[PDB]
């Protein structure tokens, strides 16, 4: 009887944040 046949085959197989924005300027210095 002829041979069996082979078995079928094998199966071939984000950026961090921007940082915060600095806070804004210094209050002045009293009237007199």
């Amino acid at each position: 009887p002829p041979p069996p046949p082979p078995p079928p085959g094998m199966p071939p197989t984000p950026p961090p944040p921007p940082p915060p924005p600095p806070p804004p300027g210094s209050p002045d210095q009293p009237s007199a």
